[PDB]
Order: structure tokens, then C-alpha cells, then sequence
């Protein structure tokens, strides 16, 4: 009845899960994958039970039958008296980031330009941006764009793998998992810092988060706001606070998916699971937080104040909504109702 298998994906997020699972009392176990791709079979085939997933791999999963049960919910302004667990989501922004001393470089000019993606299928790494390259271009040749790239999950023979540097020994090069140094929201964003790459396609936090000493991370201590800048789509380019003005797109939170025989089970135990360890929960600063692992985002990003119910109980379109459903869907095209296993 009362047991969750979580899905970690790589080797730190097991790790993570394991700690999670200690502290739990086997409320919580561990199964682990090397891919999220790997994972949606895991609990397509009831071996797992949940994982949280951002956008573009709950629209795969959604095709397989999956249901997103509770969303990650961050620092809001708005909804001030709701609390945090029946407050609405906002969502999020997706941005193209730049270095300012990278002078002319403008939406318009990016073609065979050197980028950063957060991995292949997911929403402000990927979807978005590919998707209005091949609009804007009329093209799906969208591996012939840029350069080189760093877009994990493409074939590690690829061009779209070129700028990717796998692990501290150079293996699992191009890896969707947290074990590439270029992988996700961070990795992604590094990509860019170390100036390996002419542009980061991340959301809004993660500029802020990582900048102005937020992330005391060796390669993001010295990083200052001041030196980048976003990409709009009318050809300009503005500092990194004018996010709300110039974005390619607002995301759908990432939220934790389950099999829908599940979705009851997976929700009683995850809210109860968050009053022990969410951002005021009874153990999270003295025992162990959920929702920190130090810039990193592992299963949860370090930004989710809580987990949030969904409220009109929605499927997986009406989450995603019909804007983002129809721009996966025309981008799918180019490589038309599925379930990909
Ligand atoms: C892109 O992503 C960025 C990073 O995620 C994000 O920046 C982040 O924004 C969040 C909030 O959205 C910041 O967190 C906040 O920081 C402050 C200061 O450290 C915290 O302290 C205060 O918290 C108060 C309690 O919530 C808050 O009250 C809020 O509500 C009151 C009343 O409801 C209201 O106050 C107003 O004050 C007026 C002046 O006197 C007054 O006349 C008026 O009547 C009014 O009541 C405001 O609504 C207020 O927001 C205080 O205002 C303080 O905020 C706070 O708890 C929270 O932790 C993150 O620090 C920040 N990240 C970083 C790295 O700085 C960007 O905003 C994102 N960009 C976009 C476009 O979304
Ligand atoms: C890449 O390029 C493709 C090709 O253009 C693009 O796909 C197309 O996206 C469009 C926008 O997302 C789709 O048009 C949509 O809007 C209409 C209108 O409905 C909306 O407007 C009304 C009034 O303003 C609102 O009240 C309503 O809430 C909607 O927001 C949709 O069809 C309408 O449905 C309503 C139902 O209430 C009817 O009453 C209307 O008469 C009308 O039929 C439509 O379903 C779209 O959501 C367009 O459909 C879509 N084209 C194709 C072939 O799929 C991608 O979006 C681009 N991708 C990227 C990343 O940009
Ligand atoms: C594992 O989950 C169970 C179910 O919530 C927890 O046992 C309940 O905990 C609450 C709070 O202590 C009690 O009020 C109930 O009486 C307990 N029993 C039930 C309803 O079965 C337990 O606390 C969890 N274990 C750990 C270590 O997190
Ligand atoms: O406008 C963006 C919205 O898109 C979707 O409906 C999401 O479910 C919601 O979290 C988000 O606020
Ligand atoms: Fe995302
Ligand atoms: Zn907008
Ligand atoms: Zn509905």
C-alpha cells in the first residue's frame, strides 16, 4: 500500500534518493536508470512508482499513459495568503542567455553559433527554441544550425555533441544525466560561463541562482549578472531583469508523474513526505532537506518551495496546455499519436 519507488536518474541523484531512503524508513525506495527515457519504462512497467519530470519528457510520458500528480511551486509575489501546497502555478521562463562582451550576437545571428541546451526533449533546453528555429527557418534540418552544440542526448558522433564533456574522465560524453558536466539547467548554464558555448538556452532562475556569488561553485563564483544578457525575439537584447519582457516562452512547472492506478497512492505519501522534509518541514534543516542539493537540482530543483496540488484533477494536455502540446507536436514532425516504447 504505502511504499513509493522513486526513480533516480544517474548515479548523484541515487545517491540523493538513497539518503532520502534512509531517512524515510523505506517510506521511500531507490530504483535507478541512466536516462529519464529509461525511467518512464521503470514505471510504465510498475517497477517504479513516481519521478518528478519537467515538461518535455511528461508529454512522452503522457502519450504512455502517465499522470502528473503534484508540481513544483518556487518564491511567488503573487498569491500571498494561499498557501503553498493549494497555490496556483506560474510556471516559468524560458530564455536564450548570452555574454554581453559577446557584442552583435542577436537572435537573428545565431545561426552557425556554438550552443548550450539543457538536454534533447525537454521544454527551455530544447522544445522551445528548436521549435522556433525550425518556424523561423522553414527547416527541419535543425542538427545543421548551429555549429557545435552541447545538447545532451544526441548522438555522441554528432555535432550536436561536440561541445559536451561527459565525467571528471571524460567518459558518458554527452549523457543525459547529471553525470555530463553540461547536462540540465546548471550544465547548461556553465556551457556558456566557461564560454564554451555562444549561447545557453535555460530559464530565468537559473541566471540569478548561479551569478553574483548565489552558487560558490569554483566556476560561478566570480560570475557576475552584468556580463550577460537574454535574447529576445523582436532581434534586441536586454539585461537579465528585464526576464519578463524578453523571453522565448513561459514553461509549465515540472511536476512528478506516476502511473495513474498510482496517483492516489503516489500523492498521500509525497505530502506527507514534505511536511518532513520541505522547506519547513519538521526535519528538513537539522535531518535532511528534499529540496536542496547545492545548485544541482537533483530530483527536485533547488528552487521548489513545495510541492503543489494540481487542482481540475488535470490530464496531461490540460497541464502541458494546448500552446506548448502544439509546439512539441508540429517539432515532432521532424524527426503522430504515440507512447515512443
Ligand atoms: C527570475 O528568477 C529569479 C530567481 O528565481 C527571481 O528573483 C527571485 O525572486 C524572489 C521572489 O520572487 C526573491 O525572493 C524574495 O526575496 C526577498 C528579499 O530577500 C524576501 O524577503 C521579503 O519577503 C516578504 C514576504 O514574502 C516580501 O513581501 C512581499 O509581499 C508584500 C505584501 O504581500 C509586498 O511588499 C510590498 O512592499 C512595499 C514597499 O514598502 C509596500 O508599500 C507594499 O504595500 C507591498 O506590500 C510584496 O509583494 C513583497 O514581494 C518582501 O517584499 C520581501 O521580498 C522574500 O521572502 C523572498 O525570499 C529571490 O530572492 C529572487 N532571487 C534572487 C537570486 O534574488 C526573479 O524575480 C525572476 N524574474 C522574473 C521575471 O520572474
Ligand atoms: C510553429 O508553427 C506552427 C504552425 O503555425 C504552430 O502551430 C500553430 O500554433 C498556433 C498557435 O499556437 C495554433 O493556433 C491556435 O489558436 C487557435 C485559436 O484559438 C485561440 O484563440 C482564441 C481567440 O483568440 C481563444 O479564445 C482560444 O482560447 C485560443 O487561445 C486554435 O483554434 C481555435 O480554437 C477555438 C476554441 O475555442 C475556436 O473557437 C477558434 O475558432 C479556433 O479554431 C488552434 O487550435 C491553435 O491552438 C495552430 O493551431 C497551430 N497550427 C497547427 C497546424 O497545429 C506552432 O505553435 C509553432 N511552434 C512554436 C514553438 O512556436
Ligand atoms: C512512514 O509513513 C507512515 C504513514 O504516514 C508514518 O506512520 C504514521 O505517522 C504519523 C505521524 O507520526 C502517525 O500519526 C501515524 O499514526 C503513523 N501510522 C500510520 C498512519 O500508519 C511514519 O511516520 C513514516 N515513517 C518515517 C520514518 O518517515
Ligand atoms: O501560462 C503557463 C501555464 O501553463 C500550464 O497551464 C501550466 O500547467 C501552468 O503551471 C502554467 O502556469
Ligand atoms: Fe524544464
Ligand atoms: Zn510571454
Ligand atoms: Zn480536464
Amino acid at each position: 500500500y504505502t511504499r513509493v519507488v522513486w526513480c533516480a536518474v544517474g548515479p548523484e541523484e541515487q545517491k540523493k534518493c538513497q539518503q532520502w531512503s534512509q531517512q524515510s524508513g523505506q517510506n521511500v525506495t531507490c530504483a535507478t536508470a541512466s536516462t529519464t527515457d529509461d525511467c518512464i519504462v521503470l514505471v510504465l512497467k510498475g517497477e517504479a512508482d513516481a519521478l518528478n519530470l519537467d515538461g518535455g519528457y511528461i508529454y512522452t510520458a503522457g502519450k504512455c499513459g502517465l499522470v502528473p500528480v503534484l508540481a513544483e511551486n518556487r518564491k511567488s509575489s503573487k498569491h500571498s495568503s494561499l498557501d503553498c501546497v493549494l497555490r496556483p502555478t506560474e510556471g516559468y521562463l524560458a530564455v536564450a542567455v548570452v555574454k554581453k562582451a559577446n557584442e552583435g550576437l542577436t537572435w537573428n545571428s545565431l545561426k552557425d553559433k556554438k550552443s548550450c541546451h539543457t538536454a534533447v526533449d525537454r521544454t527551455a533546453g530544447w522544445n522551445i527554441p528548436m521549435g522556433l528555429i525550425v518556424n523561423q527557418t522553414g527547416s527541419c534540418a535543425f542538427d545543421e544550425f548551429f555549429s557545435q552544440s552541447c545538447a545532451p542526448g544526441a548522438d555522441p558522433k554528432s555535432r550536436l555533441c561536440a561541445l559536451c564533456a561527459g565525467d571528471d574522465q571524460g567518459l558518458d560524453k554527452c549523457v543525459p544525466n547529471s553525470k555530463e558536466k553540461y547536462y540540465g539547467y546548471t550544465g547548461a548554464f556553465r556551457c556558456l560561463a566557461e564560454d564554451v558555448g555562444d549561447v545557453a538556452f535555460v530559464k530565468n532562475d537559473t541566471v540569478w541562482e548561479n551569478t553574483n556569488g548565489e552558487s560558490t561553485a569554483d566556476w560561478a563564483k566570480n560570475l557576475k549578472r552584468e556580463d550577460f544578457r537574454l535574447l529576445c525575439l523582436d532581434g534586441t537584447r536586454k539585461p537579465v531583469t528585464e526576464a519578463q519582457s524578453c523571453h522565448l516562452a513561459v514553461a509549465p512547472n515540472h511536476a512528478v508523474v506516476s502511473r495513474s492506478d498510482r496517483a492516489a497512492h503516489v500523492e498521500q505519501v509525497l505530502l506527507h513526505q514534505q511536511a518532513l522534509f520541505g522547506k519547513n518541514g519538521k526535519n528538513c534543516p537539522d535531518k535532511f532537506c528534499l529540496f536542496k542539493s547545492e545548485t544541482k537540482n537533483l530530483l527536485f530543483n533547488d528552487n521548489t518551495e513545495c510541492l503543489a496540488k494540481l487542482g481540475g484533477r488535470p490530464t496531461y494536455e490540460e497541464y502541458l496546455g494546448t500552446e506548448y502540446v502544439t509546439a512539441i507536436a508540429n517539432l515532432k514532425k521532424c524527426s503522430l499519436e504515440a507512447c515512443a516504447f
